[PDB]
């Protein structure tokens, strides 16, 4: 049938492209500049359709002459939602990011890292004459790859989009798994710190070169940057400001957390990562007592990368994945009767508490009577199955 | 806020749930029994909710007294469809399977699977008195790990539902990558075969117990199989006819082999697994030359077990996966592009008959113009984008 024919066809250019589509970002060692180099492809959406692509080229140098690890080749990957503040009049850019590195299969800079570390970004601009500065602070949290932070047009008007300014706008703070720790060049350079420099060229229009210095200043991470973008038409996607903010329609900034909040509970030694040991010790408080045969098998069937644990980004994996209805449905009911440990069909706030303070939560009496309180629909003092769907959906 | 823990608390407790669904046939050696165990648990879904688990205890013996391989530890993953013969007034069953072997990183017998071989399944059965019989027959492609069979009662009414036999009615079937081909017990047993014998335990009733012969007689891989089911429960799930048949609402299985149809446009050899220097070859044919390097990078971020190569099921989910509107939109622009070589907008009979050829089909000029007449709605002899589109939706 030639509508058989279509499709099969179809199907195999489909195939090609969705296997080219490469989004990481590759790094590889610089030896002769004792840094790095890298190369990604961004794939901005236009308004109403179409993609413009920007081809990034980058090379990091350290700043200091103290040694740094220079690594084999791997890649970054990288989750990003760009938020607006609803309260916020000048024009500006709320954005909330995941960067682990992978690719490779199973100090003193690494140090610096280990906690939630404030961040103060400086870029001042020009593109084809339009001068322009932003401003942004925040935290990172290299633990989990994350950073959170808020930006500011300093002089008005953005002449660009700011999805054109993400990558320009520090990948020390990547989550570096344990066996490739030796591979992150970005944390090695740190304090004194290390110089990032891009080309990056917008497909049919300008481009940008940028050179940012990243470094602690005291306790906090600065990047400050010089950008200068030439050969952009004006009716372009860029400064015609033709290009999509936010990706329809990511999942909410709420719910990462929550889960987070979730992962914390596995994640018992807080290094970002759930062991066979971890998941074992959460499963046996709960009643459940698996062999180390069992946990690894469990956690091989979600270990994308194969290093033997689960990250963050591998966990919201996990439970962001499509469910059918009728194994939804069963979750839930399988849930309840985790809660509800005699069988007996209403969650008691013993019940409750015991559940809660297994999976390694602090809560009082009180604390667990409200959480009764907001679910019990028909005042028994008690969560019976109808009730607790209501609360999970 | 009572809301936000009732969340973080139900994500945690339905975490270990997905963990703890190990789907996977968990094979390993039984050195005293020259043969294989396995163990694995199903999960049949009951009409109108609740799930009912079947516990699996296999163990494989050979039949010959010839060498054979005792695996390392490793699993098979299955992907099974069960359907319905319109035509088919008989009690019956319809299925087709996928089983692929993993679980492991990177001669006579194998030799006998290399094609298409003719499947003979007999089974006679006895639950809790009731006797019955079922007649199945297909084929089987282990390069692809596939199965199709249709499978009768002869003995009319069958006396338990269709699902709890289909672990019961060919495991050397399943495609083991080259890097675990010394680990295919099953394989190795044949031509002269094995004894599969089971106990399936179904939670809160009875048990099957089961022994089987697989062996060639002459070119057809014969399964036969006793049955004997005690302890039934006359109104439980099983007697009482209380599963559901099918799983809504898998993919297609037209679907399946449009994109095995597509698949084999890359597997150049037939092997069963796209490398990087067949993705290059098509890249190549299309106008597109990626390094080595940038195809093994293509393939890694689709590559589920880390072999280095894209096997049918991998190939599947890849295709299978949700993209947002917004994404399929710009991929079949994308697509449009490819077929498009010269980019004035329309496909012409020379260009999608250049298409073909290189992804090598093999079509005539009159072929080619009906895949254009079912497409072209206006009449102007070629495919234009909104055309196109339609085609591909
Ligand atoms: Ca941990
Ligand atoms: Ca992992
Ligand atoms: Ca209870
Ligand atoms: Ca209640
Ligand atoms: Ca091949
Ligand atoms: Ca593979
Ligand atoms: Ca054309
Ligand atoms: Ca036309």
């Amino acid at each position: 049938s030639s509508r058989r024919k279509w499709n099969k066809t179809g199907h195999a250019v489909r195939a090609i492209g969705r296997l080219s589509s490469l989004e990481n970002v590759y790094i590889k060692a610089d030896k002769q500049k004792n840094g790095i180099k890298a190369n990604f492809k961004i794939r901005h959406n236009i308004e109403d359709g179409g993609v413009q692509l920007a081809y990034h080229y980058q090379q990091n140098t350290p700043i200091g002459d103290g040694p740094v690890l220079l690594p084999d080749n791997h890649y970054l990957s990288v989750q990003s939602k760009l938020s607006k503040d609803p309260n916020e009049k000048r024009d500006h850019m709320v954005l909330l990011e995941f960067v682990t590195a992978a690719g490779i299969t199973l100090s003193k800079g690494e140090e610096l890292f280990t906690g939630v570390v404030p961040i103060l970004v400086e870029l001042d601009g020009d593109v084809n004459g339009h001068k322009f500065s932003v401003s942004g602070e925040g935290e990172g949290d290299a633990t989990y790859g994350k950073l959170t932070l808020k930006f500011i047009c300093t002089t008005g008007k953005l002449p660009v989009p700011w999805p054109t300014l993400v990558t320009t706008l520090v990948q020390c703070f990547s989550r570096y798994p344990d066996h490739m720790k030796q591979h992150d060049f970005f944390k090695s350079a740190m304090p004194e710190g290390y110089i990032q420099e891009r080309t990056i060229f917008f497909k049919d229009d300008g481009n940008y070169k940028t050179r940012a210095e990243v470094k602690f200043e005291g306790d906090t991470l600065v990047n400050r940057i010089e950008l200068k973008g030439i050969d952009f038409k004006e009716d372009g996607n860029i400064l015609g400001h033709k290009l999509e903010y936010n990706t329809r329609d990511q999942l909410t900034e709420e719910q990462i957390a929550e889960f987070k909040e979730a992962f914390s509970l596995f994640d018992k030694d807080g290094d970002g990562t759930i062991t066979t040991k971890e998941l074992g010790t959460v499963m046996r408080s709960l009643g459940q007592n698996p062999t180390e045969a069992e946990l690894q098998d469990m956690i091989n069937e979600v270990d994308a990368d194969g290093d033997g644990t689960i990250d963050f980004p591998e966990f919201l994996t996990m439970m962001a994945r499509k469910m059918k209805d009728t194994d939804s449905e069963e979750e839930i009911r399988e849930a309840f009767r985790v809660f509800d440990k005699d069988g007996n069909g209403y969650i008691s706030a013993a019940e409750l508490r015991h559940v809660m303070t297994n999976l390694g939560e602090k809560l009082t009496d009180e604390e667990v009577d409200e959480m009764i309180r907001e679910a019990d629909i028909d005042g028994d003092g008690q969560v019976n199955y109808e009730e607790f769907v209501q609360m999970m959906t």
